[PDB]
């Protein structure tokens, strides 16, 4: 049994990773930080993990030796540290975890908080959205400068943020009548249910094939244009939506006058839906999750969207 | 089948009431308000309610007719509106719901957002804590002035906020080595698991016996002093805690200088643990939930605390 510590265990993707690790059979440890306080939903998530068999490990990012003691207990560390401007964007806090892993010396593999666009490919990214990738790159550089073996999990839009809303911004539900189409809407995007992302992570974290590699989550039936996604919804509903195409220059108009988190979102949507950054390069079968783990029957977006009917 | 609308469906107790209504067999409707935006946990809670058979009703407290339309769909309305200063304290927003219920005219019973200390008994309360009971009394006045049939569910500390922490403030986990005891620790307090509170609510809302009544949740095995509660934990863990007794005067010292939500918390804990407001009066079996619904095998506090080992 691989021993796994999840740091960020009550996070959006973090809690899914905890559950998927348990379902995979890993001996699953979860870091419980003392600053929780009155955050009742966090406390009760930890209780729910214990009932599923997770082991609680107490530690604080402000207490270096507590982090050393935590990672000494496991073979693999997975980090799901926050990385979204409108939530919190604390990627660089992981540098303390890396340093603890360095001193501990026993960790066979570290999966840092990636789970999105492939940061070394985003050097051209618009600020402040670029902060996400610069910060993940600083963490990558610290990992490699510490000699820590790694797997970087990248390449898919979380279905809840990009599919269930037909990719409309500042909402998480399909629009009732009108939808904005980015450009012509024929740029391929990668979509994945976050529980599948979690299961691929649980499967890849002790896979010799992915030691010191980037693992792409690119399930082929889930590579879709925004128009193709919208047409899935239109079939499910029996109603066509009124589509308005937004040219690039109009999408980015006056971006510098927006709130920073909205600026970051616009910049990211630009790279995904206008530049096609998730599909503008190809990846081999030996570095793509759905090929590596064909037993994962990943949820297709027609099934995903049916939840919203 | 009884049709129930839950308003506050994604709340802490509200989400438990939704699930309990569904388990009880009620045709369960949930109010989904339009402003959720990027609140992904709320959105996914509603999606999880659909998966259990709940029916989504859209409406807004700023759209009076939407509230009228929502309550026309059902026989019973249950409100779980917020009522905690450090979360949010929007009890009086229910006044708009009472108006809509009054105009609708079909509602057989309204359970407003009570679920705590018995407001009519708290006329002496310390402000700002007293705001909670003043505002709940204002809602009771509106309900009764409108002739709306009601049930008021009162009388127990939620186990998460009072039992799982051995009643220590500003934490939700049992303390490691030391514990503060309020006074002599010999004042009886009522504790109940929140899932039981929800199950009692789902059973009582169409029970003729509680029509136009206050129903108390006072399960006899869960009437415990703080010292009895602590001694359960010591027995479960096999370790005595170092106890510091805090006199009433020192617990309240300098209250006026603290932040308002902490002042509220201090005032409530004072009424509960020093004045014994939950046990300083008897209630008959005909108005006590565990007697009315003896098929609820309520969770005792030793089994509750066992979750924390
Ligand atoms: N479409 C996509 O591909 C998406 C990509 N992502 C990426 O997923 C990764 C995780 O993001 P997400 O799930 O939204 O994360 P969250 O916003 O849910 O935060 C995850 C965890 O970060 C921990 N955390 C936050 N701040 C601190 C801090 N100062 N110190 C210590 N711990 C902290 C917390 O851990 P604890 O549980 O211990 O409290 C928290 O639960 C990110 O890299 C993000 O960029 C995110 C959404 C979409
Ligand atoms: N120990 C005890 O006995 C305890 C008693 N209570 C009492 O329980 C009741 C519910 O409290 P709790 O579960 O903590 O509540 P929450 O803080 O979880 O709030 C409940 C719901 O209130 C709705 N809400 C909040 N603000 C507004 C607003 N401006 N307009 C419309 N709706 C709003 C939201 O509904 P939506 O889902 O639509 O978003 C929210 O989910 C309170 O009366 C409280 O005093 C609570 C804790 C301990
Ligand atoms: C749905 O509306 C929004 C949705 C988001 C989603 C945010 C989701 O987490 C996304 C994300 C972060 C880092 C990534 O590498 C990524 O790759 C797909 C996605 C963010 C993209 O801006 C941001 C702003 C919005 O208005
Ligand atoms: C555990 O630490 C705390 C616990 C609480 C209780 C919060 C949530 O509601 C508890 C509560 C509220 C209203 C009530 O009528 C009630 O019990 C009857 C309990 C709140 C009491 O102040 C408050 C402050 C704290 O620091």
């Amino acid at each position: 049994k691989t021993r796994v510590l999840v740091v960020g265990a009550t996070g959006y993707i973090g809690k899914r990773i905890v559950r998927a690790c348990l379902a995979e059979g890993h001996e699953t440890y979860v870091l419980q930080r003392p600053e929780i306080g009155l955050e009742i939903e966090k406390v009760q998530l930890f209780l729910s993990f214990k009932k599923l068999g997770a082991r609680i490990v107490e530690g604080s990012f402000s207490d270096h030796q507590s982090l050393v003691s935590a990672v000494k207990l496991v073979d693999v560390v997975v980090s799901a540290m926050s990385g979204v401007h409108f939530r919190s964007h604390n990627i660089l806090v992981q540098l303390k975890l890396v340093e603890a892993i360095k001193e501990a010396g026993n960790v066979k593999r570290f999966l840092p908080s990636e789970f999105g666009m492939d940061p070394p490919r985003m050097g051209h990214a618009l600020p402040p959205g670029r902060e996400t990738f610069d910060q993940k790159m600083e963490v990558r550089q610290a990992i490699e400068a510490a000699g820590i073996p790694y797997t970087y999990v990248v390449g898919a839009c979380f279905a809840a943020y990009f599919a269930g809303n037909l990719s409309q911004m500042v909402t998480l539900l399909p629009p009732k009548e009108k939808v904005n189409i980015y450009g012509d809407g024929n740029v391929k995007v990668v979509f994945a249910d976050e529980d599948d992302i979690a299961k691929y992570t649980a499967k890849t974290l002790n896979d010799p094939r992915t030691l010191n590699k980037t693992v792409n989550i690119r399930p082929p039936d889930n590579v879709l244009t925004q128009l193709e996604l919208v047409q899935i919804w239109e079939k499910l509903t029996g109603k066509e939506l009124e589509k308005t195409n937004i040219a690039a220059q109009d999408f980015l108009a006056n971006i510098e006058q927006m709130e920073i988190p909205h600026q970051a979102g616009i910049g990211h949507f630009y790279h995904i839906f206008y530049e096609g950054c998730l599909t503008d390069h190809e990846v081999g079968e030996d570095e793509e999750a759905s090929s590596l783990y064909p037993d994962v029957k990943y949820k297709r977006m027609d099934d995903y969207l049916r939840m919203f009917l």
